[PDB]
């Protein structure tokens, strides 16, 4: 149960309203990418004979739910709201049942389909990008219409040598509507079909197995040849697309395959301890506290996840009952250096509160005690000089670099990444100054849009830095581990297609720095 079906990637507001009337009864509701607004997202349900569009908002920090909450992933805001029956209300008071998640039938935002692809080409890719268990489904040449599955089985591991690895083609006939092997049941969606077949393998005569294990990889790239590869993604056609936006929805079919369980913030007790009440850390990668013996009552929750591939701290905007806790994670993690992404105010909503002493002041957050040296003064960023020590504890005192980046744009992402990648720079060099200094504090609003896409992108320049340009780099599944340890980084498009734009700009000063030694 993942499922993510409700979500229609490749669908109008017209025919989501014909969806709901004809395949569905009253509480059947469906996902989908608004057509208004590149970034809305409106959330269609049956209601009474008639079908109600809510729209969902994203600018680059969470799902925000009109008459409703906002959430880190799109999945949860279902989880939620089908599992809390009497939260979503129209306010006339009359409530929006959220009960029959209506499917979909496109398989575009799967990895292992392919669209376009040939038997030689589709072969190739399978013997070349492939192993034993990788199967890929792509459009049928000969017969219109239908689709080919496409397996291989090898030698078992099936490198090296050649005669005991094979490619099995199979026919997939598409016939009203329902898509079969030419025989036995008949699916409503290519997932249908293969969903089944990975759990009941296909045998031929002679006993062999066609295990579906895992899909293609067309993502893992060269970061040299990356420069191609977003002029791949970047052609524009709706038989399909821009190649960013196939990209990203096949990495958001993936989310629920990441639904943790984050009940240690779910409690009473830290009910206000969270800026946002249903955006909350993983419990297996929570940062756990450590006052000691209470000091009543001690608690040991901070809506902070560990991020490791360095480490990092993805947590939240400070609240006011938080700066506290806030800086005894700074102090036991040994961290020394704090990536800001958000103003202290923006668009007339506070993000995160003031944490920090004003410059050459000295203020006590309780156990811990903060000393604000210097403030400098770049352009994009601000560095402060900040010294934390422990109240009435000598050899205590550690100086905190805290970077506040402040020219990020309100509504999207930059335009020109070198900001970004400039900042990136200082601060990379900053932490591997200070030896086994701790996790980088990334943090926003929420700690979720701009604290992953910051994060994500350091990730590829710390690969790329060490191992050169020679290296396989790949994003979605950078993502995708990110997002196994905090819920919902990265969050927006922008946010994604951004990703590859710093790592493209960043590749480019490479090679122009590399060739100019050269002169
Ligand atoms: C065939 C092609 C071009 C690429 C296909 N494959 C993709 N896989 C991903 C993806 C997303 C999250 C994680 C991973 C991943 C990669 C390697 C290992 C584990 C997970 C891949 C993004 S696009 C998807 C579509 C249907 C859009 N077309």
């Amino acid at each position: 149960m993942t499922s993510r079906r409700w979500f229609h990637p490749n669908i109008t507001g017209v025919e989501a309203e014909n969806l709901l009337l004809t395949r569905g009864v009253d509480g059947s509701f469906l996902a989908r990418p608004s057509k208004s607004n590149p970034g809305d997202f409106t959330l269609s349900v049956r209601r009474n004979g008639a079908v109600t569009h809510i729209k969902i908002q994203n600018t680059g920090d969470y799902y925000d739910l009109y008459g409703g909450e906002k959430f880190a992933t799109l999945a949860a805001l279902v989880q939620y709201y089908m599992e809390h029956h009497g939260q979503l209300k129209e306010k006339n008071g009359d409530v929006i049942e959220l009960k029959y998640p209506l499917n979909c039938a496109d398989p575009t935002s799967e990895r292992w389909f392919h669209g376009h692809l040939s038997g030689k080409e589709a072969e190739k890719l399978l013997t070349e990008k492939g192993k034993h268990g990788s199967f890929l489904v792509r459009e049928s040449q000969s017969h219109p219409g239908d689709f080919v599955l496409s397996v291989r089985t090898g030698d078992d591991k099936g490198e090296s040598n050649d005669g005991k690895s094979k490619v099995t083609h199979v026919m997939i006939r598409c016939q009203e509507l329902k898509y079969d092997v030419g025989g036995g049941e008949r699916f409503d969606s290519l997932t249908d079909l293969v969903e089944h077949y990975k759990k009941n393998p296909m045998v031929e005569t002679l006993g062999t197995v066609l295990q579906l294990k895992q899909p293609l990889n067309t993502t893992r790239i060269n970061a040299a040849e990356i420069e191609s590869r977003v002029r791949e993604l970047s052609k524009l056609a709706e038989k399909v697309k821009q190649g960013f936006w196939e990209e990203f929805e096949t990495l958001q079919q993936q989310e629920c395959k990441l639904l943790y369980s984050r009940k240690e913030g779910q409690r009473q007790e830290n009910k206000n301890k969270n800026r946002y009440k249903n955006i909350l850390p993983f419990d297996h990668t929570r940062v756990v506290l450590h006052d000691g013996d209470p000091n009543e009552p001690v608690s040991d929750y901070i809506n902070a996840n560990i991020i490791m591939p360095k480490s990092y701290i993805a947590t939240q905007g400070c609240l006011q009952n938080t700066v506290n806790d806030f800086w005894r994670m700074v102090f036991q993690e040994n961290s020394r250096v704090i990536v800001m992404t958000t103003k202290e105010v923006e668009r007339g909503k506070s993000k995160c509160v003031k944490y920090w002493p004003d410059e050459y002041a000295l203020k006590e957050y309780g156990v811990m005690r903060v000393r604000n040296v210097k403030e400098s003064a770049a352009h994009d960023y601000t560095l402060r000089e900040l010294k934390l020590s422990k109240v009435g504890q000598g050899n205590t005192e550690r100086t905190v670099w805290q970077y506040h980046f402040r020219t990020w744009p309100d509504h999207g992402v930059p335009s020109d990444p070198g900001g970004v990648l400039d900042f990136l720079e200082e601060v990379h060099h900053k932490q591997e100054s200070i030896m086994d200094a701790g996790p980088v504090v990334v943090h926003c609003s929420a700690g979720i849009g701009r604290t992953g896409t910051f994060i994500v992108i350091d990730i590829l320049i710390d690969i790329i830095r060490e191992k050169g340009v020679d290296c396989d780099i790949d994003v979605p599944k950078t993502i995708q581990m990110v997002r196994s340890q905090r819920s919902g980084m990265v969050q927006t498009e922008a946010q994604y297609r951004f990703i590859y734009m710093a790592v493209q700009h960043y590749i480019e000063t490479l090679q122009r720095r590399i060739e100019e030694e050269q002169k």
